[PDB]
């Protein structure tokens, strides 16, 4: 049945309830971000009511077939009326088209629900800083202080620097980036302008982002294999008998592939740095797992939450095991004595 965590008290409303039929007493249903433990369910066939950003609406029109009629897209920054109900989206920073949700209840509470977010300082000085948050529905996926891991920008540094170094030594080595579904766009794109090439792909995987309002896509992506030397795969493909079987498709073009697999954290991470990281090497073929992340660390994650200095946190990650469940709330009283709220 519906988990209490996906209920936003004293509204019809549910974030991210698209599997479990017809809610009861559900008015409108909130997505926000296009990733599929989180619409799991939508489909043509939906007849009530979706809120979400337009890059998500986007993406529930051109892939799930959901009609238009039920697509309610909503502008971000901005107060709106839902139901009767004052809310408004924020950036989560995230994947493309990924939003929190803040809630004006009737009563005077107010209500943050994060989504999937990756928390930053800049959120300080958004539409949060303007007014007292009573409950926060949390993202939890790395709440835990063994998960720490560097910037977007340095892990970023770190792949256009290897992928130049490794094309410039060798003209004919390919390069592959794994992906399951949108977010870490960052990867794949600043690796084919640092190269010159635009990024080949599937028809399926062309069509996701031509939906997601990137400026200058069209000059950066393309399904015609042969002109790249920056190839996308599935991530199940990312391995030495995949990349092997791959590199036979190409015709004798190339000799060597660097692939790339951007995971969330590995265990390396206690120990390493990003200085310090070495590929998986079988023949001609290395590949490389870096720590590019769209989740809050445990330390953005504290940051955040001692900032926004929220009265009650319902974590949405990590609740289905009781020893889970415990360590994080030990978490929270920690940083609550610590900030004194
Ligand atoms: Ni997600």
């Amino acid at each position: 049945t519906c988990p209490f965590y996906k209920k936003i008290p004293g509204t019809g409303f549910t974030v991210d309830a698209f599997q479990y039929g017809v809610v009861e007493g559900c008015t409108a249903y909130f997505l926000t971000h296009f990733h599929s433990d989180h619409y799991a369910g939508l489909s043509k066939h939906f007849t009530f009511p979706v809120y979400c950003s337009e890059i998500t609406g986007n993406l529930l029109k051109n892939k799930l077939h959901v009609q238009e009629q039920y697509i309610h897209p909503l502008p971000l920054d901005t107060e709106c009326i839902v139901n009767g109900v004052k809310v408004v989206l924020l950036d989560a920073n995230h994947c493309p088209g990924a939003v929190m949700i803040l809630f004006y209840l009737p009563n005077g509470t107010v209500i943050l629900h994060t989504g999937d977010f990756r928390a930053d300082p800049s959120m300080e000085r958004s539409l949060l800083a303007d007014q007292k948050v009573h409950m926060l529905y949390l993202d939890t996926t790395y709440c835990s202080p063994e998960y720490t891991f560097p910037s977007q920008q340095e892990v970023i540094r770190f792949a256009i620097n290897t992928a130049f170094e490794a094309v410039t030594l060798n003209p004919h080595a390919l390069v592959v980036c794994g992906t399951y579904s949108i977010g870490k766009e960052k990867v794949f794109l600043a690796i084919a302008d640092v190269l010159g090439s635009k990024v080949g792909m599937s028809q399926e995987k062309y069509k996701t982002l031509q939906c997601l309002n990137i400026p200058e896509i069209n000059s950066l992506i393309t399904t015609d294999m042969c002109s790249s030397l920056v190839h996308l795969l599935p991530m199940m493909q990312i391995n030495f008998k995949g990349l092997q079987s791959h590199l036979k498709k190409c015709g004798g073009k190339y000799n060597q592939i660097l692939a790339f697999r951007p995971t969330g954290w590995t265990h390396s991470n206690k120990f390493t740095r990003i200085a310090d990281v070495i590929p998986q090497t079988k023949g001609n073929i290395s590949i490389y797992g870096i720590p590019y992340s769209e989740h809050s660390s445990y330390l953005e994650m504290k940051r955040f939450v001692q900032w926004l200095k929220p009265q009650k946190i319902i974590p949405t990650v990590n609740v289905g095991t009781w020893k889970s469940r415990s360590t994080m709330e030990k978490y929270f009283r920690e940083w609550k004595l610590e900030a004194g709220y």
